């Protein structure tokens, strides 16, 4: 005995879910054109095995950067706003936003898609960094990262100008701190009337345990190629699972909500 996904939808369109808190991770990114990290074959992680990185996971560690940042900016490089457009999954979020409904985003990617989509700073949290800043890594002085942007783009590695010190991306790497602003999960997660989780396998902390952050009685909804994390091994009474690709997910349930002409709409104006 399970709610389905028309119940999540009816729980929207009435209104009863006011404060909808949203998880995302690389998923979410692949229908505009970004590989994951961890699926088979096309992630990320799969394809940095075959170069010389000691594992794929070196280009986001402060030692390899050191010993050779040049991976890193590759990545920078390809991800800074301007290659890829949000998708139907980002601007159903901004869909749900302007309709008063969104009381946080929280992403994992990089890419800054949210923040793209039109996701106003306030209601985003970019728990794992951003290129819109970036900070010397030798005297720790703040830059936009707007500053770089030239550097970046010209396969060349950023240096202050002040101490000539690497200027790295406010990326969030392994032992970093989280940034500022993930300090709302504290607030947010209790308030929060309905769980949506878009394209994560939530193999990573925080977020594998923030989908237990919200009350017991909140509903969890998994959009997702596979059932994943707690919400596999740690089900609860009103978790519902769409399993299959994301925007087919988004669009079945932009369909039950009774939203898919305006979404239409605010797609073509955006991206068409
Ligand atoms: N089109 C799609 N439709 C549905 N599901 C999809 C699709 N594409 C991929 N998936 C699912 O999307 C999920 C992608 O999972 P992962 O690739 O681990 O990304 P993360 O965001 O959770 O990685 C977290 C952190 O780990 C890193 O170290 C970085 O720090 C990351 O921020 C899988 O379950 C896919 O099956
Ligand atoms: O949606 C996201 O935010 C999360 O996924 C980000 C995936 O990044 C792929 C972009 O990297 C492309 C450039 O290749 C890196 C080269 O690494 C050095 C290999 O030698
Ligand atoms: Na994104
Ligand atoms: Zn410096």
């Amino acid at each position: 005995g399970k709610l389905s996904l028309q119940d999540v939808a009816e729980l929207i369109r009435a209104r009863a879910c006011q404060r909808v808190v949203v998880m995302v991770g690389a998923g979410i990114s692949t229908p505009s054109g970004i590989p994951d990290f961890r699926s088979p074959g096309s992630g990320l992680y799969s394809n940095l095995q075959q170069y010389d990185l000691p594992y794929p996971e070196a280009i986001f560690e402060l030692p390899f950067f050191f010993h050779n940042p040049k991976p890193f900016f590759t990545l920078a490089k390809e991800l800074y706003p301007g290659n890829y457009k949000p998708n139907v999954t980002h601007y159903f979020l901004r869909l749900l936003h302007d309709k008063g409904l969104l009381l946080r985003l929280y992403t994992q990617n990089i890419d800054g898609l949210e923040r793209v989509s039109g996701i106003p700073a306030s209601k985003l949290v970019e728990a794992h960094g951003t290129f819109a800043s970036a900070t010397c890594t030798v005297c720790q002085r703040p830059f936009p990262g707007e500053d770089i942007r030239a550097d970046v783009m010209a396969d060349r590695v950023p240096r202050c100008p002040v101490c000539t010190g690497v200027v790295k991306p406010d990326i969030v790497f392994f032992g970093e701190p989280l940034p500022q602003r993930f300090l709302l999960h504290v607030v947010d997660f209790p308030m929060a009337d309905l769980l949506l989780i878009l394209g994560t396998s939530l193999e990573v902390e925080p977020f594998a345990s923030l989908t237990e952050a919200v009350r017991s009685s909140v509903p969890r909804l998994l959009i997702n190629r596979d059932l994943v994390g707690p919400l596999a091994w740690h089900p609860r009474s009103r978790d519902v699972a769409q399993l299959g690709d994301v925007v087919h997910g988004v669009e079945s349930l932009v369909e039950l909500l009774g939203w898919t002409e305006e979404m239409r709409d605010l797609v073509q104006r955006e991206t068409g």
